[PDB]
């Protein structure tokens, strides 16, 4: 009577199993794919959010081997200009977002004319007739444009996007840090299972999966890749960097920047699907990426994964309980110094 | 040796799976049934509680497409008068509660004479000889009166109520926010399983199930409907509105109203089965309903549920762990603004 | 490789399922057995602890239909005198504790001479050669003395005690509120499973099981009985009453009494297996018993259990998750008044 | 699609089952093995950490029947001198650590010349070509030197170490109190399962398993042994003792010592895998060992384990839920005095 499809898992439900290794962290190969036609030197892309990615962060991230997605909460002229600013900064790639609603044809044309490398239809509605037909329309108009459609969280959603013509499948319905879709609507799929379910289909086509949302610690990047993702999209992890939009706010001896959902009231201007918040100031993006990729390298040394494909297709998990996750964190000790990756 | 019937689930144990959709939130159809003979434009009814539903809230709720149940903690004359006040307010429907104990015949007669649309026998003892024979007596005296009996939490309880002649089955033993039945007695069934178990029987008869208690967020409304309920009954979600009984209380810069169980000592005047509390002031009921139904509409857009029946009979769940629920909430960020639906 | 016998449950893992009922709380029959030869009017006995049971509480409890166990942390003459004081208070029954170590023969003789109704060998070592041979020695010396041996937590422990000649089996290794055996030693069995496992054996002999430790709320009493216990032993629930030993301590506007484990350093005067604490002052034992038995009566009304035997042998459980237990408690509301049973 | 090998358990997921006993705590035999050739009078060894083990603690621990591992964060001359200082203190055994990287030949030679009893290659990379070939090189150079290699967390890791020539297998990837490997990398195995998996292989060879990390309470020592370990390695439990390195720090009326991971930035001088912290001051190591071994003795009395081998090979577990662990701790009472083992 209760129509329950299966028990789905998230990052804190699993750990990666150490295995025979010939890999040292400094020899690990971090290269991967965003699409069949767009390679990345590291498996990180930035969220299309108004508190994460404008040209400044997109440039810095691309210089580190990732790609940024310029957010849609600005005029067409402004967004095209940001794309152009990244493109003229010496051989760098950039993406840009547009919404799922009809009437974005002019915006897409302007972004393409500005040299955008990949268009994102930025939505939770990947498995909808509207988004699928938007993808088909876009693929007709731009036969050689790399396209990522709305997010999905299932095998059938991934298949539908692929059949519509996307270049990569992005996975995540409500796992975001600043996000309340799952609470407001009741809808979502724990992210590890969501990634694996999508990958089971996408792998058949050689189409990359992008794991979007819920990444808190560098270890979550490893887990997302092992679940089947070719790369991760992050908001919180990059929010609060110097390069992210917004000024640094001093409060009670500590520094912060604003970070908000794109379905928050502030971002939309209504029934919101995110909140408005503040996040500790992180310093420069370069050091954050170094910390995060250091964790992933150390993972690859422990799992014996020479490349991201090895991690993505060969590494094994164990299922854990809540006590297992409490043991994984610091426990039974007072932390006197905050570590740069914790 | 341990007589354990099965593992039962509640709202936070499950999420709804996104599916193919042709539904936009503004095209979703929220109409449903309270009984075979009483339709609702939205799937919400208010609790028969002395801190939730008197005529003022019953009127406002009926104007929004729901129905209120006037509580029993007042004299017969007062309760009939409240019913009458809702009935003369332009085409509005109303319910009213009576207790399970013998001797309520005069009260029932007065409520019927005042034009009550549906009588509720307001109790946790739906599966008891007393309540079942009270239903039979009432159905004999008023062959055309819509009747809802005591609450149940099982398939057999639902069957018994149906065989006694009820017009809808209401489900919930102790899930309420302000309620302690399960702690004081040890008795209850997690609400998602309770709803599904009742619905498995009630569906055979075309008899609506009402999911009563434990609804905290709009996403819980979606889940209750998908578990099999035609509509939800809420106390906490409407307590604290301007229209609910009681005055607004200012304390340390914030406003509150009283909210208490009907088995609390205060409400009964003894071994209580609820507590007395205060709840943040919510403003006008209209905006709360708009927020809550906005969440449900957004659910229906994501699940592809065109109607409440589609959600109730076709949408699928996934089982989740505690980590999955922590990911669903806001996490790893400081909330600087409270959202109207969170 | 990991020798794991099975997954064991405690009170918060389960709820009782409501069933057809002809029972009202005021008609429920609370009578039960402590042993085949000692009946109780209510299913409650007090812990043999120096912060719970001396003559004053033993008298008050016996007047309410239970039995107290006078603790062993006093001289032989003092303990015999306390027994005598309960016996001369008009037809009342009393128990008394002795430790498991050799050399307690004189103490046992003095307690028997004072008229003790039941002797408890007060220990966690029920399944030990020493305790079993102590029981055999005692049964030889006093062929008609009701005897309860050391605690057990397994079927085989219960069988061994029965074969040694006990009159009741007491179950509980480390579930106590003030107790640390499970943390210090790593040994124990979650109490619901422990009770059921013991009862599976004891039921074959018609020998009562006493559920000792871990009872926090009245609903836990219901659950212990449904798991197979004929009655419960409580420390925390009665500590802090006016009748318990110790003076009332005022601190920051609230009143307390001391409550400590019998393996705490304070009680022993070493490697302790309990702690020293304070518990809120509860008032008179009579009102506490009324609240606790009111909860049990309300359970019996909901489960349709006319007698304690019906609850003990017929009522069904459902297994629940942590979300199910959070729903059972008060949730999402501020408690402005503390209820007498919560 | 999700490559999940099995559900793995940690200390708080399990309890030991009481069994028939002829063992009293004072008759329990605590003797065990560190290697086939090195016996221990108690099953405790100290972590090779710069805030746990230098000569002073190594001497005190060896006098109590354990063995200390002098940490590697000092010059060769200094480390050899510390070894020598323990060796000349009247018949005492000592170990010493070296890192996994090439170029430690001189350090090993100096430690051997100073009389070290056992060499530890102190690493998380036990299952790596580098560590395995380091073990082989060392075994070639010192055919009669007791060697422990890098840590492992799997059956295959244990087999590989054994085939390379180790004298004991040490188990633990990231369970440490002050440690963040699992969070930073995503890699690890809950410690109870890790120990059992290693032991399943090591038992075939008669090779001891050492359970390293995650031990918080004395009951965890019992559980590690029952999972298959011959002895435990502890950092937190001994940090903060008078004999551990570092001065006592007074802060707000309480005393502390520093305790930090060996992958913390402070210890390494970078992407750290531990943190820097402070731990409450514990007093002299002798009393801590007495408390911890008192807990283990009490376990052995309850499980009927006459020897450590009996506990290690015969004692049974039950799986528990989070409610079972909450019952095991102190609950529902205010602790007015801190117990020496809690
Ligand atoms: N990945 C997620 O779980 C998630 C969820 C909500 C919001 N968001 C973020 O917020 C922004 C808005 O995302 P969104 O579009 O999912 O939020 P949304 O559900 O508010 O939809 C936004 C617009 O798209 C159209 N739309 C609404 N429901 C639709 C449906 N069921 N099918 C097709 N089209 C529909 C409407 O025109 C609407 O104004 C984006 O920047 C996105 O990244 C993400
Ligand atoms: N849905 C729930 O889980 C729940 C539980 C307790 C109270 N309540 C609320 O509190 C109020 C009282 O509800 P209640 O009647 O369940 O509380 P209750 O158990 O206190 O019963 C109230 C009255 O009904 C009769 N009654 C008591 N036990 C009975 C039984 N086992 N069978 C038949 N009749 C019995 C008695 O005359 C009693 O005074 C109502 O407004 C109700 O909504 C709800
Ligand atoms: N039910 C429990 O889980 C539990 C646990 C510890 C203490 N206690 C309470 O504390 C008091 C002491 O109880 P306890 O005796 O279990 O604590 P314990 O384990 O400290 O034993 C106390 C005495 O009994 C003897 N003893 C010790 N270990 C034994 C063994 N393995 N087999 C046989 N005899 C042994 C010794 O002489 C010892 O001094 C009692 O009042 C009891 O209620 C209860
Ligand atoms: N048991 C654990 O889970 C754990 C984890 C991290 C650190 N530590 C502690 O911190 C210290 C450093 O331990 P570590 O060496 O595991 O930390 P690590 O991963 O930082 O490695 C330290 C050095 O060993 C070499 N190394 C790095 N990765 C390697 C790999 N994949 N295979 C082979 N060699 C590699 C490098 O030269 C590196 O500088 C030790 O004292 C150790 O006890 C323990
Ligand atoms: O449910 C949502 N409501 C929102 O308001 C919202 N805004 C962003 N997003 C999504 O969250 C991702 C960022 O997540 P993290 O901060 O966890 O990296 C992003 O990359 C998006 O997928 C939203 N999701
Ligand atoms: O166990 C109970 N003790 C009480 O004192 C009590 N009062 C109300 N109710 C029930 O709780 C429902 C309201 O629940 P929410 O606040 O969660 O919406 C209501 O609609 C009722 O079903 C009670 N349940
Ligand atoms: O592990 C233990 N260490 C102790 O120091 C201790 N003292 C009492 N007891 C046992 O706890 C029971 C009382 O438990 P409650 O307070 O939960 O009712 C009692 O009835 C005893 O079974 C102890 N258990
Ligand atoms: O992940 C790690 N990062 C670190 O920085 C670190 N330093 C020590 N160790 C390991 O932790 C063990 C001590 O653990 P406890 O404090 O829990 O006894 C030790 O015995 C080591 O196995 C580390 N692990
Ligand atoms: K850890
Ligand atoms: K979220
Ligand atoms: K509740
Ligand atoms: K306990």
């Amino acid at each position: 009577m209760l129509r329950i499809a299966k028990e789905a898992l998230t990052f804190d439900d699993v750990l990666l199993v150490p295995a025979h290794s010939t890999v040292l962290p400094n020899t690990a190969d971090l290269r991967t794919r965003l699409t069949k036609n767009i390679a990345l030197n590291i498996p990180m892309v930035s969220a299309s959010m108004d508190t994460v990615t404008e040209a400044r962060l997109a440039i810095a991230l691309a210089q580190e081997g990732g790609i940024g997605f310029i957010h849609k909460n600005m005029s067409i002229e402004q967004q095209a200009a940001q794309v152009h600013q990244v493109k003229i900064s010496g051989g760098l790639r950039v993406g840009a977002a547009v919404g799922a609603a009809p009437g974005n044809e002019e915006r897409v044309k302007a972004l393409v004319e500005a040299g955008v490398d990949v268009l994102l239809i930025d939505s939770s509605h990947g498995h909808s007739e509207g988004v699928l037909q938007r993808i088909r329309e876009t693929r007709a108009a731009y036969p050689h444009l790399e396209i990522i459609g709305g997010n999905v969280a299932t095998a059938e959603g991934a298949r539908a996007l692929i059949e519509a013509g996307v270049s990569a499948v992005k996975v995540g319905i409500g796992p975001g840090s600043i996000c309340t879709t799952r609470i407001v609507t009741g809808v979502g799929v724990p992210q590890i299972t969501a990634i694996a379910d999508a990958a089971g289909v996408a792998n058949e086509y050689g189409i990359p999966v992008i794991a979007d949302g819920g990444i808190r610690f560098s270890g979550d990047i490893s887990k997302a890749i092992a679940a089947g993702a070719s790369c991760v999209m992050v908001g919180s992890m990059f929010a609060g960097t110097e390069e992210a939009p917004g000024e640094v706010i001093l409060y009670q001896g500590r520094s912060y920047k604003a970070y908000r959902g794109m379905g928050s009231l502030g971002a939309m201007s209504l029934v919101p699907e995110g909140i408005e918040g503040r996040i500790a100031y992180k310093g420069h993006l370069k050091e954050i990426i170094h910390q995060q990729m250091g964790g992933l390298r150390s993972c690859m040394g422990l799992t014996g994964s020479a490349t991201v494909e090895d991690l993505r297709t060969k590494a094994q998990f164990v299922r854990i309980s809540g006590a297992g996750m409490k043991e994984s964190h610091v426990h039974d000790v007072q932390i006197t110094k905050e570590a740069p990756n914790y």
